[PDB]
């Protein structure tokens, strides 16, 4: 009738009719390829609406399991990523629990599984984790053992020895340390397995010989990759970061201290924590009904503006501006005024938000030429194509450690960030200090 015959034979896929990636062998009297092709050859005949008689997979039976795996946020992401195609590599730093990601996939899929590991030490490990998380004692091929089971852990070397026999036995095939797989001997071994579902795991998918270019014919592409940074939701910067502590000028201290006692004596009467988030919201709420609080709130706000914009920071910037000798620098501050005073003190040009773009472009291109070896902008380019690039960056408040800002500095700070420096100046003993160590991130 209509039925094409599709069969496994000693590590090969054998078909009556052509399908892409097949080739005809007079010897077998059939079209054939390495049995990796099985999924695509099956799918294609289905998509081309041709009906197929199939003697390809002879699956071992999947055991009863008790899944005890509670996945982390990223772990579960991975699983979901994988399940789209069910044929690919999941990259995650070591320590991040690759094993549990894989065993969850095993738990979901409920099909016989071969987990291939490069070392006998890793056998023992997977043995232990499968017992722990799936409540099943797997079969072991390697280390002197040879028991075959619905879930089986095997060495790369033994898989090679056993490739033809085991090629159509496990629908799900998992390679641990999958960067080993493209090596000599191993690379051929994987292509004999008809296994439709394939999963690789590694922290280090790239190889120097670049033989990782093969992954698509062995396991599948990378379908999920995440740095340690990316998992924690932190940003890490290539450059160095240097804190420099100025102290207030003696004029600034006196008014600072004044405003502070005004805020403090208010919170003595009303009993608020300056350091608490809801006690702050209380103050602001009480400020729109009471003048006394409102003076206390506005004192608080000013005491910061003093410390954040302290002259002493301009006085240290003089010391720094000589040591780094006008080597393509950018100085930052969120306060518009503080741009201008630094601008005037050192004879540096200013890049502010209220500047013509033809003026902002011309001053930056004069930076680009090497004419100006220092420049200041209080505002920063946001959603902005012409990101300036330069050796050194200075930030004039403790708000320089904010993460949204740091990543903007990252692309801009270095063309080659050879531990290229970012310094920030911070007023000792003040609300500027504390902002610089403000946990928010
Ligand atoms: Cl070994
Ligand atoms: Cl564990
Ligand atoms: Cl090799
Ligand atoms: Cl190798
Ligand atoms: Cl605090």
């Amino acid at each position: 009738s209509h039925m094409v015959y599709l069969r496994y034979f000693k590590g090969l896929i054998l078909s009556d009719a052509y399908a892409p990636g097949l080739k005809w062998s007079d010897e077998l009297k059939a079209y054939s390829a390495l049995a990796f092709k099985y999924r695509d050859v099956r799918k294609y005949f289905l998509e081309k609406e041709i009906e197929v008689e199939e003697n390809v997979i002879d699956s071992l039976p999947f055991p009863l399991i008790k899944d005890k795996i509670e996945l982390r946020d990223y772990q579960a992401e991975a699983v979901k990523a994988w399940l789209k195609e069910k044929r690919g590599i999941i990259v995650l730093p070591t320590g991040a629990g690759k094993t549990q990601v894989a065993l969850k996939i095993v738990s979901i899929m409920k099909v016989a599984t071969l987990i291939v590991v490069p070392t006998i030490d890793l056998i023992t490990q997977w043995k232990e984790r499968i017992n722990k998380y799936l409540d099943f004692d797997p079969g072991i091929i390697g280390g002197g053992e040879d028991s075959l089971k619905g879930i089986t852990v095997i060495t790369y070397d033994s898989a090679y020895t056993r490739a033809e026999e085991l090629g159509n036995k496990f629908p799900l095939l998992i390679f641990d340390e999958v960067h080993h797989l493209p090596s000599e001997g191993y690379s051929i071994m994987a292509q004999l397995f008809a296994s439709p579902y394939r999963l690789g795991l590694t922290a280090t998918p790239e190889r120097d010989d670049g033989k990782h270019e093969l992954y698509p014919i062995l396991v599948g592409p990378i379908v999920y990759r995440k740095s340690v940074e990316e998992l924690a939701g932190k940003y890490i910067a290539k450059y160095k970061i240097k804190k420099l502590y100025v102290s207030l000028t003696n004029e600034e201290k006196k008014r600072y201290d004044g405003l502070r006692k005004k805020l403090k004596d208010f919170l003595s009467s009303r009993g608020l924590k300056l350091q608490n988030l809801d006690d702050f919201h209380r103050l602001v709420k009480l400020a729109a009904k009471d003048k006394e609080a409102r003076e206390a709130l506005l004192a608080w706000h000013e005491s910061l503006n003093i410390a954040v914009n302290s002259q002493s920071k301009i006085e240290k910037l003089r010391e720094i501006l000589q040591e780094y000798k006008n080597e393509k620098i950018i100085v930052f501050t969120r306060d518009t005024q503080m741009a201008y005073r630094i601008s005037k003190t050192f004879l540096i040009p200013v890049v502010t938000y209220k500047t013509d773009k033809d003026e902002r472009e011309e001053i930056l291109q004069k930076f680009r030429d090497g004419e100006y070896r220092v420049i200041v902008a209080s505002t920063v380019f946001d959603e902005g194509v012409d990101v300036p690039d330069a050796t050194l960056a200075i930030v004039m408040g403790g708000y320089g450690t904010k993460r949204q800002f740091l990543q903007r500095l990252g692309r801009i700070l270095r063309k080659k960030d050879k531990e290229a420096l970012l310094i920030e100046i911070v007023t000792k003993g003040t609300a500027d200090y504390r902002l610089s160590r403000r946990r928010r991130e």
